[PDB]
Order: C-alpha cells, then sequence, then structure tokens
C-alpha cells in the first residue's frame, strides 16, 4: 500500500519495503520517489558540493539491494555519457533543473553518437533509465543555480562505462563516493 513519504526518512523506510523482495516494481519505485516532496533540511548533510565536479554522496545502502544517494551539481557541470551496469536507475529533481540527453547504444562500428531525444528535468519530478531503455547524459546547465538529485540504484553498482561522443568507443569508470552518511570519504 503506497503511501505519500512524508520526510526522506519515511522515503527510505517506505524504500526498504519495496525492495524487501527480489524483483523492482519500477512505476512504484517512481511513484514513490516523485510523491516525496524535497524538504531542503532534510538532506542538507548529503548536499556537500566540489567547485569542479558533480559529487555523489551515499545517504542509505539498502538492504544489499539498493544504493541511494545524492549527487550535487555546480553550475555546468555535468555527466559523462553512460550506462547503468544492468541496474535500475531512478534520478528524482531535489533542486534545480537537470537536462537529461538520451542515446542509443553505439553499434560497433566506430561513428558519432546522436542524441535520440533530451529533456528537461524539473523540481521533485523522477526520471528511470535502465540499459534496455538506453544511455543518457545527465547535465546542470544552468549558469546560476546548483542543482541537487537524488539516485536509486538497483542493484547497487561502482562500476559504469563512459561513451565517447565522437566514436561510442566506451571505458570503465569507478564511480567513487564523495561522502557517506554525511561524512566526507576522501
Ligand atoms: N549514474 C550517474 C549519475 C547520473 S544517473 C552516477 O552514478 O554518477
Ligand atoms: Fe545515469
Amino acid at each position: 500500500e503506497l503511501l505519500k513519504p512524508r520526510t526522506l526518512a519515511d522515503l527510505i523506510r517506505i524504500l526498504h519495503e519495496l525492495f524487501a523482495g527480489d524483483e523492482v516494481n519500477v512505476e512504484e519505485v517512481q511513484a514513490v520517489l516523485e510523491a516525496y516532496e524535497s524538504n531542503p533540511a532534510e538532506w542538507a548533510l548529503y548536499a556537500k558540493f566540489d567547485q569542479y565536479r558533480y559529487t555523489r554522496n551515499l545517504v542509505d545502502q539498502g538492504n544489499g539491494k539498493f544504493n541511494l544517494m545524492i549527487l550535487c551539481w555546480g553550475e555546468g557541470h555535468g555527466s559523462s555519457i553512460h550506462d547503468h551496469t544492468d541496474s535500475h536507475c531512478f534520478l528524482k529533481l531535489l533542486q534545480g533543473n537537470l537536462k537529461e540527453t538520451l542515446f542509443d547504444w553505439p553499434d560497433k562500428k566506430s561513428n558519432e553518437m546522436i542524441k535520440k531525444s533530451e529533456r528537461t528535468l524539473r523540481e521533485n519530478q523522477c526520471a528511470y533509465i535502465n540499459d534496455s531503455i538506453g544511455l543518457h547524459r545527465v547535465e546542470n546547465v544552468s549558469h546560476t543555480e546548483p542543482a541537487v538529485s537524488l539516485h536509486l540504484y538497483s542493484p547497487p553498482f561502482d562500476t559504469c562505462h563512459a561513451f565517447d561522443q565522437r566514436t561510442g568507443h566506451k571505458n570503465k569508470v569507478t564511480m567513487t563516493f564523495h561522502s557517506k552518511f554525511g561524512i566526507r570519504t576522501p
């Protein structure tokens, strides 16, 4: 019985219930993420920015079944074109806006990766991606407003691939946490 999360802590409790089993009801997870109304005071602890690139801040390690983290995007900060390592990936905006650009999986032939579409993800909206849908790039294109997003991945993963937009060639990247549970982890 999906109820509206009252707070971030409540959302986390609800997520532990939704991931109690072996499968994932994507539409339910997306719905409860969207229903949480971002309250900056509840997540300030995790919103640790870096001047030069976006940061990944672990919030909850789940139940063996999911990571939950907050990403902090300075003005002009963005990601590579990347995959999600056979995991579900939910992205909910907590503050600001992000541009999501979708790409198809490249062919073996070296070729420019042409965007398939783009959209603007706005505060409180929750997007979903997985490798069957495609690849994406996420960017804070704002010149004046930092963005903060809440990401849930299931199963957890700590590596993915970055794709060269000019060729489609991929390289494996290991993702690192800037902080965990509010503690900076250099
Ligand atoms: N998956 C990316 C962020 C955009 S979804 C990352 O984990 O760093
Ligand atoms: Fe992503």
